[PDB]
């Protein structure tokens, strides 16, 4: 059934992650010196490629490739076109290593077929608070707790085969060649997300969706109008009203994020993320980069009163081509990324969030069930979509675990 992630140090089945009950590596300790030197082997006609992520022509070859082969759903509406403002901060945060961006060229023309993309995550994937309790209830503390420690290794995303190349067993050969780079460097884990089904997820969450411009999002077929409105004279202007939002935010201190709060943005998001079971640690250089503002790609903002930071929230833009429709052809979507309240409710900040992502233009906001964010779904009109989001780990046995206790936004 698998030809290929039956041969990788993954769980093979639900039932296998039903019975681990402590966190720990699949697979024999390797060292480096075990690990090929040569690149995987490839077909003569095609030339492993390492883009370099700072140049602007390489990354508008890497956003070309994705724009036009990058994950659409079933009914080809809709495909994501990350920017190469975003693809530049999304490949290149801190300590970043170039080698583990892996792409696969034509070697004649030198056209781009395939990409995968790794970066360095520091990770708290020890072994969960319900099975710690399990442990020491049978005496098994030390076992359980073996790998609490934060762990430095890979985060993988925009893995994409171009649609000519699609099911030629193309993306387990960059699969292997990614994981032979990140072996030479002593790094023996990686964590990913996809919305399919493979072996084996320790999570899995539904997207959530707030509907910032109705009008828009039902003249696209992402939105229909729900069945009820059907009972009003004017289905459409009910839906408009039903979404309304405020025109300024409502929070007193509210303030685009700058510089000098990054020591105190850092300290409140780790106190919270400490809480989850499984979530990143991020040094100040790694708040830095991923949540101060960046123009088109990533928007925070801090409630500061009387001089403290005590809260705040970031959300990042991902835009997707509008494949078939006669009035639209981008959908600009605002995701809920990460965020921290100490002084108010979590609703509360969040309308805020929601608040200053209609003002800037965008659709929709899109969030999946991780953090807490089923405790504003409901006040702030979310509703469930369709899809979902699995987490997996490579060559890490894990239990499975609920989204709420997941803290790791995957971009
Ligand atoms: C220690 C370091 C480790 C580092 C590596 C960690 C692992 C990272 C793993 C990657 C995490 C990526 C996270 C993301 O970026 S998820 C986003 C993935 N990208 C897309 O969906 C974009 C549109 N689609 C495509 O570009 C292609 O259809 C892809 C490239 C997805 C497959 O190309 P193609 O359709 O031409 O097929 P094939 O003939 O070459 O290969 C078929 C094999 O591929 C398995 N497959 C299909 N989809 C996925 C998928 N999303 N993750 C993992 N495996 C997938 C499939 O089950 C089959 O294996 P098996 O069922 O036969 O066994
Ligand atoms: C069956 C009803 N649908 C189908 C479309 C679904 N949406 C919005 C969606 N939208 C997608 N994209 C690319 C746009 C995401 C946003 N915003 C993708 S990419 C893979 C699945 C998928 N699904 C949700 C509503
Ligand atoms: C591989 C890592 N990511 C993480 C984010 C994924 N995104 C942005 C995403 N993915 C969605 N789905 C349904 C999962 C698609 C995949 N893979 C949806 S439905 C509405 C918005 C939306 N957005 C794209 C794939
Ligand atoms: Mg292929």
């Amino acid at each position: 059934a698998h030809a290929f992630w039956s041969t990788q140090p993954v769980p093979q089945t639900e039932d296998e992650t039903e019975k681990i009950v402590f966190a720990g590596p699949m697979d024999e300790p390797k060292t480096v010196a075990d690990i090929p030197e040569e690149p995987y082997p490839i077909a003569s006609t095609f030339e492993w490629w390492t883009p370099n992520m700072e140049a602007a022509d390489d990354i508008h070859a890497i956003y070309e490739l994705l724009r036009d082969n990058y994950v659409e759903d079933d009914d080809s509406m809709f495909r994501f076109n990350y920017s190469e403002e975003f693809l530049q901060w999304a490949l290149c945060p801190p300590n970043y290593i170039p080698d583990w961006h892996v792409a696969v060229r034509r070697k004649a023309d030198k056209k781009l077929l395939a990409f995968i993309a790794g970066v360095p995550v520091t990770l708290r994937m020890g072994t969960p608070k319900y099975m710690k309790v399990k442990a020491q209830e049978k005496g098994e503390g030390e076992e359980a707790a073996k790998y609490d420690e934060p762990r430095h290794i890979c985060e993988i995303n925009f893995l994409c085969v171009h649609k000519q190349l699609r099911e030629k067993r193309l993306a387990p050969i960059l699969i292997k060649e990614a994981t032979r780079r990140v072996n030479r460097t002593n790094v023996w884990q990686a964590v990913y997300t996809a919305g399919v089904l493979l072996p084996t997820p320790y999570a899995s969450g539904q997207y959530f969706h707030r509907s910032l411009n109705p009008e828009k999002l039902v003249e696209i077929r992402f939105s229909g109008i729900p069945a009820q409105y059907q009972k009003f004279q004017n289905p459409m202007a009910m839906l408009k009203r039903n979404y309304q939002l405020p025109s300024a935010p409502k929070n007193s201190g509210l303030r685009e994020m700058k510089p000098s709060d990054v020591p105190q943005v850092r300290r409140i998001l780790m106190n919270y993320l400490d809480s989850f079971d499984v979530g990143p640690v991020f040094s100040d250089a790694e708040i830095s980069h991923y949540l101060l503002p960046r123009d088109g790609v990533v928007f925070t903002y801090v409630v500061e009163n009387d001089k403290k930071v005590t809260d705040f929230f970031s959300f990042y833009r991902i835009p997707s081509t509008v494949i078939g429709n006669s009035n639209y052809n981008l959908l600009n979507a605002a995701y809920v990324h990460y965020y921290a309240a100490t002084s108010i409710p979590l609703h509360q900040l969040i309308l805020d969030l929601l608040i200053v992502a209609h003002s800037r233009g965008f659709d929709v906001c899109n969030m999946v069930e991780i953090l807490d964010n089923r405790s504003f779904v409901e006040q702030l009109k979310f509703g469930a979509g369709d899809g979902h989001l699995r987490y997996y780990f490579y060559n890490w046995a894990y239990p499975k675990i609920k989204p709420s206790q997941v803290a790791l936004v995957m971009l």
